């Protein structure tokens, strides 16, 4: 259904990896060769723009923005076009966003990579799935090998990326400086309004994950870099990808 | 169409400030000068009565009650209230409940103003709206002019005022001894099921707010105070206005 | 309604005990002198039998299964049956689970029964309900005389039986090692997803309850017994009701 469209539309392309873009990197969809671009009004169950291509000399798929959970209570919102995904031949999501930061030592520009999270206050997108594939282990959501290569591709680069574990809270409004004290408490080192349920989805689903924030401020109570943040996240991923053949 | 019909109701009286009156306040209505009493359910659209005249020498809107979110399950059951003060020229509120206590030092009885809260088992007002209104900034959701004006009532008094951290919890039911240590760990003075909600919504709709609880009762594992504890609060409120010209 | 047709049922049984049976201990409803299975579909309203009879020389009914939170985002799908029960004279519910165990102490294969819970991610069963009976004290949900007399049981069994809090997850994905280390920062034993609303709605219909985890792994991050843990159980149970006339 949504996968016969986009099979039509996408030339007989076929990535292996599909990138989540977050506010501040849907910039990205212009340096995108041979790009193919789709609204998502045209793509049926689509909850804003899917563009596939060759970024970084290697086929990809990218989604220039996403439903959050915040807009409509549709912690699932993300559901259909992750499983259209995975469908289409992708075996690697990379999810990236906006942040804050709770650790005076990783300041606004700083990336942080993702190796864990804390779902907080958001709900989980699989509630009301049927089969016993719901179970979803989420010891390693984080790739490892993932992880590691986004890692040497920083060091190649030689640009900072910071590791940690994010925090889901629902939004839309901002946490208070309890909250953000709490956050700490609890082991996070960055919040934010997204992406842990399309992990969850992704892992669901079969899909291996690799997540990175881009921090645009500290936490509320501690007191633009988002576009150097952004560039600098961008870097390591064509990098991350130019330095793999089979990713 | 809400404002519409106040506006014909309040004689053309035209107040500042409108309190939320919790549990134990209910009586307040009463000592109302020109008083004008409406039911909730002659207002069309309101979720129990609206009262409007002079307090404390000083034009007043009075919520007698309110919908909690254990109610039907709704957060922004007081949104359309909350918007509705907004649009008839209210632009400060004072929101009161009552509370339990996570501190010894704080016995039921007491007053405690909120310098700021935790969400934790609530639910976000704003979930459902559109617009960058919704991503509301909540630093100082407490006024800190208001805060200190409060403080300075109680002084005036000889009235003890405690200040510290509300946390929102669903409700209805109580919490178990557990959850209370955990509240306390996560860094509240006290618990309940309201406030925080009509919190969010008047910064959403740019309302300075102050908020404050009155102790009932130790919170569960710690182990009739709340009619003084309210008379205590009313005497700061009442003091807080009088001295207030541009309040 | 659904009590008509189970007093119809139950040859004139009339049981004071009912235990809800969690994953492993499906077949204890086999082992039930002059059993009577009731399908779930044939009972009006249920949301998997319901089996009445003699268990350990004693009368009793059991729920083979349960509806979880997780399956259709529906915290009060147990409430009905548990009102039923209520309305056939069961004064005593027993629940039993499979849950993560956050303790090296206690490996797979234990037993834990519980003596408090922690609501973390789940939604509370009586959010729309009316009158002042929604207002539970939760502060010895689970009943001392019980637990105590389980303990007893064990003993005289010489079987182990740990004791902590139980913290709920909705569930249906599991616990990453962060959220892992955050159960245990705020006070948890053992997480799961079930259990905490029947016991919510058990003391919202006057019932005194008592529950107890089979550990079948350890929590995420700290890295089959499920059978073992759950004869384990039963022996205690099984001991406890004999050594009970007036249980
Ligand atoms: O501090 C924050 N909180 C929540 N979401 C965010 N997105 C960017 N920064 C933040
Ligand atoms: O201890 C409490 N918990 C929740 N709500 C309350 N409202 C008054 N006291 C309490
Ligand atoms: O580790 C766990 N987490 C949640 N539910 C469970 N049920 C059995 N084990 C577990």
């Amino acid at each position: 259904p949504a996968v016969d469209l986009l099979i039509d539309r996408l030339n007989g392309l076929l990535p292996r990896i599909a990138i989540v873009l977050g506010s501040g990197l849907g910039g990205l969809v212009d340096e995108v060769e041979n790009a193919v671009r789709i609204p998502f009004a045209d793509i049926p169950g689509f909850p804003k723009e899917l563009v596939a291509g060759l970024f970084a000399g290697q086929p990809i798929i990218m989604l220039a923005g996403r439903v959050h959970y915040y807009e409509e209570g549709d912690a699932a919102a993300m559901r259909l076009p992750i499983e259209t995904l995975a469908s289409l031949g992708v075996t690697t999501l990379i999810l990236t966003n906006a942040a804050g930061s709770l650790r005076a030592d990783m300041p606004p520009g700083s990336v942080m990579q993702l190796i864990d999270h804390i779902n907080f206050s958001g709900h989980n997108p699989l509630i009301g799935e049927t089969g016993d594939g719901r179970f979803v282990g989420m010891t390693q959501a984080y790739d490892g090998e993932l992880a590691e290569a986004m890692r040497r591709a920083a060091d190649a680069e030689d640009i900072s990326l910071s590791s940690g574990v994010y925090m889901w809270f629902s939004g839309p409004s901002f946490e208070t400086p309890a909250e953000i004290r709490m956050a700490r408490t609890l082991g996070a080192d960055a919040v934010g309004m997204s992406t842990v349920p399309e992990v969850i989805l992704a892992r669901f689903f079969g899909l291996k994950v690799a997540a990175a924030s881009v921090i645009t401020n500290y936490g509320a109570g501690m007191t633009d870099m988002a576009p150097i943040g952004g560039r600098r996240l961008v870097a390591i991923l064509k990098r991350m990808i130019v330095d793999g053949g089979a990713d």
